[PDB]
């Protein structure tokens, strides 16, 4: 009723004010928008407080967010480079993963929690990248490329993961039966979505029932979704591949811009709501600054590697620009301790350490990435 | 959770098969959108239930489909005319509602169901006028000008009506200190929308500490609604008033486009949520269709004679075209049924004779008042 009315109105005028903020700070995405949740939050303000209704209205958030993802995703484009892509992507899994099980476990984790700090890990923003990149105009560039072909792969797999330590999470002790069956429900809907996505092309859908082209994205976008789940996949990740279907008449059907028009309503919702949960006690702890800083630089680490030894095909000056492109978590890492949080497999201190992190790659991608692209193309320059 | 997704994926899919078929059946507007509803719902296949996050969602789409229509409203373009449209929207509002009320008691109604039946047949549909007008693009002639004129007032003055109506529904017997309270609440506070809306083109936003143009317009969209709310008026119509603010600069920042992109999503939910309430027993029921068929007809007389004798002063063969073209209903309708039935005010009869009408009359429109506007046309066509 008019009580949630209310919070959302706050919710949007704060993220509204700690945007222009945020964007007069050059500091680009999803940083203001959930300390704007924080700070309207209980922990400071409390003009909002989280009810069932605005925990939804932050799922549809998550689910139209990546429901834009899934819809700019070109796999003509991806196809000439992913190759080397899979490469950095299977880095990109591997080495933060174990980076924080690994150091979880001496922080005095147990099996499940652990699993869920290294998903948190696991995740990439392809959503940020690709913004630093646009100022730039450099994008059009292959080392670009390889980035974000990685980022999307790379944030299929964190799903994967991630449905995996949930299927561990609701049932303890879980034999390795129901988590293989998730692999391949994982693996051939994921393989189906792309084999259908290169078959929509040829199928315009005007012989469907349908009112309108924008209509029938949305009913197809909630339906891959609400299907997902009846798998027991996030539904979160299954809308994603519901706009990979229409990712190649994205701009035939004039779909990009009025799906960008609702997610920039709900999208706020989802990273504000993530910002309302963090306490005052979260906030400042003192083991957590220790450890929220090191396993931050281990995430770094671990990426560096990943977007070296995968990126190393095409170039020394290369494959730096990729170690520190895969940098920035964003999103998912939320939907990560958003979900993990719910489960109640995860703590107010690891919450914390997650929401620490995210915020420190993010602001660490445009204070680095930035004079290495310079750098590179000054190379490029040289020897063209 | 995925319960709801589910839920929301019926709707939808629903809503878009149903629209197809009405859209190939050429009834525009707010007919299929909710025998969807009826469809997915209870009464006959029983995918959704109503749940208080579809309940909600339901809101937003009344709040959003007001919101689009106060947003489409120019102050120039009415001055020109309103004169004449405000003694149709006084004869608008006073004809029918009598007709509700009178007529009400007859059925054997209570002092305050008889009163929202009539303020159920205040209302009218303003988005089904101009869709039919849109076609034969004939809506730049002056005699439509006058219909979607006093139709904006007199959802204006339903809203009044109702929110007294209401005022008296909560607390019963209530003395008329308090519904002078709310008239004069309203009075001013729209008047001041008025007083600022025009003082808006004059004030870009570029100063506000506001990260986008949309942003801006929703974050005082929801704003607009939630204070109307802590002032005791319906939420609904308060964001329409949030809307004629941003009228004048509609054009300006690419308002139009987006907003309809948010609303042509959340405002099926809302016609098929209120499909979703009717009942079996409802639906053909033996006094239900004698007093929903009569109390129809007295819907429209009252409109004719109201189209007539306030529109008198343009001419004979205009003023036959403004009592046919206020006949349709629609959408304010529902959301006094679905006020009254939530206040606990309507009964299940009640509401099966409000939806009974408003189906009726908006079938009523384009077979009506289709060949009047080309007859008007035509003795134009000589006198000119």
């Amino acid at each position: 009723g008019a009580e949630h009315l209310l919070e959302i109105f706050y919710l949007l005028l704060a993220a509204q004010v700690m945007a222009f903020i945020f964007k007069r700070l050059n500091q680009p995405c999803v940083i203001g928008e959930v300390l704007a949740g924080v700070l309207v939050g209980p922990a400071l303000l409390g003009l909002v407080h989280e009810g069932e209704i605005l925990e939804f209205l932050a799922e549809l958030g998550a689910v139209f967010l990546l429901f834009m993802v899934g819809l700019e995703t070109r796999l003509k484009d991806i196809l000439a480079v992913g190759k080397e892509a899979f490469l950095v992507a299977v880095l990109g899994v591997a080495l933060p993963f174990l980076g924080g099980y690994l150091y979880g476990l001496e922080i005095g984790f147990e099996t499940l929690p652990a699993l869920f700090l290294g998903t948190a890990l696991v995740a990439t923003s392809v959503g940020c990248t690709a913004r630093v990149l646009q100022e730039l105009g450099v994008l059009s560039r292959p080392y670009s490329r390889i980035i974000l072909g990685a980022a999307v792969i790379d944030d299929v797999l964190g799903l994967i993961v991630l449905a995996v330590v949930n299927g561990v999470a609701e049932t303890g002790q879980v034999e390795v039966g129901a988590i293989t069956r998730l692999i391949v429900l994982s693996v051939v809907f994921v393989g189906l979505a792309v084999f259908l996505s290169t078959l929509i092309a040829r199928l315009p859908l005007e012989r469907l029932p349908v009112g309108s082209p924008l209509g029938f994205a949305l009913a197809l976008g909630v339906g891959m979704a609400a299907l997902a789940a009846s798998i027991g996949l996030a539904p979160i990740v299954g809308a994603f591949l519901g706009g990979m279907l229409l990712s190649e008449v994205r701009e035939k059907y004039r779909l990009e811009e009025p799906i960008f028009a609702i997610e920039s309503f709900l999208a706020p919702i989802f990273f504000a709501m993530v910002g309302v949960r963090l306490e005052l006690s979260a906030l400042a702890s003192p083991v957590v600054l220790v450890a929220g800083t090191v396993v931050t630089v281990i995430a770094i680490l671990g990426k560096v590697l990943g977007g070296f030894l995968g990126a190393l095909t095409q170039g020394v000056r290369s494959a730096l620009t990729v170690g520190v492109g895969m940098a920035p978590r964003g999103e998912v890492g939320l939907i990560v301790a958003a979900l993990g949080l719910k489960a109640g497999a995860v703590n107010e201190e690891e919450y914390a350490i997650v929401l620490f992190m995210v915020v420190f790659t993010t602001l660490f991608a445009p204070f680095a990435l930035k004079p290495l692209i310079a750098w590179t193309e000054r190379e490029r320059a040289a020897k063209e």
